[PDB]
């Protein structure tokens, strides 16, 4: 892969830069926000997700302020 | 990584045992506690992670008290 995403079966292997950083993705699996840079460039890996250019349409008005959780923000040792 | 086949050894080393998760497969939408509880629920049920958990399952899905029924695996796959 062009962007280094692992293939599903692989390693995740990525350094955690900004853990409480909010991004709404949006992807296959729609749009939703999410916490860290580790969890972005998984959710860009897996379903296609990219950082919304309108994240108070996609998401909410408030997505930054969106509460950071082990669902949101956790990213699985090996590719999905 | 695969789902084990039926009669196969459910085996996962637990890393966040306390997590929670909305997910929805098959037998619908509920609140489960670990990451390997989690994935035993995608391989007995086709349940993923809800990208809606306050619709599928609680506003305070979140704040759910982690307890053996909503926590605990089976040893074998069936």
């Amino acid at each position: 892969d062009n962007y280094r995403c692992p293939n599903p079966g692989d390693a995740f292997e990525c350094f955690e830069s900004d853990a409480t950083a909010r991004f709404c993705v949006s992807g296959k699996r729609g749009a939703y926000v999410i916490c860290s840079k580790c969890r972005r460039k998984y959710e860009f890996c897996a379903n296609g997700a990219k950082v919304s250019k309108r994240p108070e349409v996609e998401c909410r008005a408030d997505w930054a302020s969106t509460e950071c959780t082990s669902e949101n923000s956790d990213v699985p040792s090996v590719m999905k």
